[PDB]
């Protein structure tokens, strides 16, 4: 198992514009195209985002190459972030896969706000961090896959995967 896979298996693949979890249209592996109502909004920043025009539906590879942009991106933004850093810095490599999950999934700003299970992770002590990780909207809104990238952080392994 790696980063990759792990997203993967959160994320499911979808070569249509669908809508997420939180009502936007995403396409891809869990690729946010746009906030905005608007289906036309999402299919303009879609053929923005892959230079060709795609009337709402791309290929495998297309969607694997955002993907490999998304991941990117999201280890990046949390070697930027002086929140983010010290915390993946003191991880091991397990645990640092689950803290880019969270950034992939809600992004650097909102990860940097659990001050809190920050602290708690950096200081190793992974069932207080799981137990103040569980009392967020994140939790209850994505239950099964909050669990899973809780256990991670309980854990080291990937067993919530397994
Ligand atoms: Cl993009
Ligand atoms: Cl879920």
């Amino acid at each position: 198992m790696n980063i990759f896979e792990m997203l993967r298996i959160d994320e499911g693949l979808r070569l249509k514009i669908y809508k997420d979890t939180e009502g936007y249209y995403t396409i891809g592996i869990g690729h946010l195209l746009t906030k905005s109502p608007s289906l036309n909004a999402a299919k303009s920043e879609l053929d923005k985002a892959i230079g060709r025009n795609t009337n709402g539906v791309i290929a495998k590879d297309e969607a694997e190459k955002l993907f490999n942009q998304d991941v990117d991106a999201a280890v990046r933004g949390i070697l930027r972030n002086a929140k983010l850093k010290p915390v993946y810095d003191s991880l091991d490599a397990v645990r640092r896969a689950a803290l880019i999950n969270m950034v992939f999934q809600m992004g650097e700003t909102g990860v940097a706000g659990f001050t809190n299970s920050l602290r708690m992770l950096q200081q190793k002590r992974w069932d207080e961090a799981a137990v103040n990780l569980a009392k967020s909207r994140w939790y209850n809104q994505t239950p099964n896959r909050a669990k899973r990238v809780i256990t991670t952080f309980r854990t080291g392994t990937w067993d919530a995967y397994k």
